[PDB]
């Protein structure tokens, strides 16, 4: 079952990059979206930075919650793989998984 086994974990992954992609680009139309508003209603010098900044943060949050997400499929399919008799699952969430 190797092959099926590895095709279903591939499209899983892709669904959780599909995902990321599309969260990033919500929050980058937002940002610039918002942007465009602080230039529109009056403006202001350091806080189109700081909100700027924010905004960066946000989407460095999620692309990092996407990789960890990836980093556990990785591990998932990397330890079903290599598994043999003997071997310690340390993890709970990764025994159920």
């Amino acid at each position: 079952e190797l092959s099926t086994l590895e095709a279903e974990m591939a499209v899983e992954r892709k669904a959780v990059e599909d995902q990321r992609d599309g969260e990033l680009e919500a929050r980058a139309q937002k940002l610039e979206a918002d942007l465009a508003e602080l230039e529109a209603e009056g403006a202001k010098a350091d806080a189109r930075r700081k909100v700027r900044d924010g905004g960066e943060r946000e989407m460095r949050q999620i692309r990092d919650r996407a990789q960890r997400e990836l980093d556990r499929l990785e591990d998932i399919w990397s330890t079903f793989t290599k598994l043999a008799p003997k071997q310690l699952i340390v993890d709970e969430n990764l025994y159920r998984e």
